[PDB]
């Protein structure tokens, strides 16, 4: 099932998540819709939260043919280095883009679809994805990194975005 994914200004975007307690069957159901949703949105990365589900759960997939889907349940950043940034674009902020500072690179501890827990060192585009998507579980966004201005700049755009959008 495609899952709605909520958008700015919505206050639930703002919500801290809670770790996975067990990953089980109603997790993995999560795990599926959120894979669904994410690719019918168009995007490589969704986190539980944009969907209304505040559980740590991150799904990301930056291949061209599904042939490698990527599952981080209950994230864990072990270190980063280094700095980066590309003109990032958030599913909740619709057709807004930014470049954003990044550690370039990361190493991160999580749990895969089956609950088993592995390592992973990013760097490139994926790195900067697994911080774009841990960042929501605390109730960041990328905006928040912009200033004042930008941010203000931004959130008028949004808003108006929507209102064509229920067009009706
Ligand atoms: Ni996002």
């Amino acid at each position: 099932s495609v899952l709605q994914v909520l958008h700015i200004p919505d206050e639930r975007l703002r919500k801290v998540a809670k770790p996975v307690e067990e990953v089980n069957a109603e997790i993995q159901r999560i795990v599926d819709d959120m894979f669904e949703t994410m690719y019918a949105e168009e995007g490589i990365g969704l986190a539980a939260t944009q969907v209304d589900i505040h559980q740590r759960i991150i799904v990301i997939d930056v291949s061209e043919n599904r042939d490698e889907r990527l599952v981080l349940i209950n994230p864990e950043l072990l270190e980063k280095s280094g700095e980066t940034g590309i003109e990032e674009g958030c599913l909740s902020i619709p057709e807004q883009r930014a470049l954003v500072p990044r550690a370039e690179k990361v190493k991160i501890r999580a749990l895969d679809r089956d609950g088993k827990p592995f390592e992973l060192e990013a760097d490139g585009l994926l790195a900067i994805c697994i911080q774009h998507e841990m960042d929501h579980l605390v109730g960041k966004l990328f905006m928040d990194y912009l200033s004042p201005l930008k941010q203000q700049r931004i959130r008028q755009k949004v808003e108006k975005l929507d209102r064509l959008k229920a067009r009706a």
